[PDB]
């Protein structure tokens, strides 16, 4: 099995397959879509940013649309499970700094991601093992004009495009997603790493609609101070800041990063850039 006259298809690794660039000799990741183009154009617009994967090829192969990406490593959800679903505070703070910057970069390129979750952040392999990458622009959306920075308008009655567990409250309410919502989702991700789960995780119903209402109801009835009880105040400050942003507001990314850098300092952690999964 060969795609693009250049890549040998290997075994399933996640429908994601390991592949081999036959000419260069390097391994790649291959995504197959049964007869992706839109997503490739967003990746291309994002290319050249820290933690943005490079796309090596995209085309047509039989009854499949194919995309080939540089090989990355396990996702943060994979590594969370590998660490028995608990991260040290230091690892959470190291991840927070990078993840805020990845989201800022996407926003600087005029898009919102709309599905921020642990499964969409992958660690690099090899010399890039300490670098957090962001993937999956299949739900991303342009929120402003590149030159004038004129914002898309406020709208309601929007379907939940994302993952319910990490969706912002405004997303549950059907409001058009904007920059604030990517960051609020990240806030839930960070408390998820701290807690091992979220209070609304695992709620079930007969149909998705009832399930989402269940999650929305619990999310709305859980104050930030209760969610973050027993953890450094910075996590609540982060979430409160994100919920205070208006639809069109430009987030103060530097302030949010400084929250966690300040806590990093007060905790006495060392500048050795070692994550938990490398030191079980
Ligand atoms: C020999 O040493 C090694 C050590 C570790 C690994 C290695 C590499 C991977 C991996 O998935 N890479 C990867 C995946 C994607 C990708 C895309 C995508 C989008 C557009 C494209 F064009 C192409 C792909 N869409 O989704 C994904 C992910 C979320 C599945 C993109 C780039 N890279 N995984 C492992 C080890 N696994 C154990 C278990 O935890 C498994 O989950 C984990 C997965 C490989 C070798």
């Amino acid at each position: 099995l060969r795609v693009g006259n250049r890549y040998r298809l290997g075994r399933k690794i996640g429908d994601i397959y390991l592949g081999t660039d036959i000419a260069a000799g390097e391994e790649v990741a291959i995504k197959l879509e049964c007869v992706l183009h839109i997503e490739s154009k967003i990746y291309k617009m994002m290319q050249g940013g820290v933690g943005i994967p490079t796309i090596r090829w995209c085309g047509a192969e039989g009854d499949y649309n194919v995309m080939v990406m540089e090989l990355l490593g396990p996702s943060l959800e994979d590594l969370f499970n590998f660490c028995s679903r608990k991260f040290s505070l230091k690892t959470v703070l190291l991840l927070a700094d990078q993840m805020i910057s990845r989201i800022e970069y996407i926003h600087s390129k005029n898009f919102i991601h709309r599905d921020v979750k642990p499964d969409n952040f992958l660690m690099g392999l090899g010399k890039k093992g300490n670098l957090v990458y962001i993937i999956d622009f299949g739900l991303a959306k342009k929120y402003r004009d590149a030159r004038t920075h004129q914002h898309i308008p406020y709208r309601e009655n929007k379907n939940l495009t994302g993952t319910a567990r990490y969706a912002s409250i405004n997303t549950h309410l059907g409001i058009e997603q904007s920059r604030r919502d990517d960051l609020e989702s990240l806030g839930y991700v960070l408390m998820y790493f701290n807690l091992g789960s979220l209070p609304w995780q695992g709620l079930k119903a007969a149909t998705k609609r009832q399930k989402y209402e269940r999650i929305s109801e619990k999310k709305m009835s859980t104050p930030i101070e209760v969610l973050c009880k027993g953890y450094p105040s910075e996590f609540a400050t982060y979430l409160n800041f994100c919920r205070s942003l208006r639809f069109d507001d430009k987030p103060d990314y530097s302030y949010l990063r400084q929250l966690f850098r300040n806590l990093f300092h007060r905790q006495g952690f060392s500048y050795d850039y070692v994550f938990d999964w490398n030191m079980l």
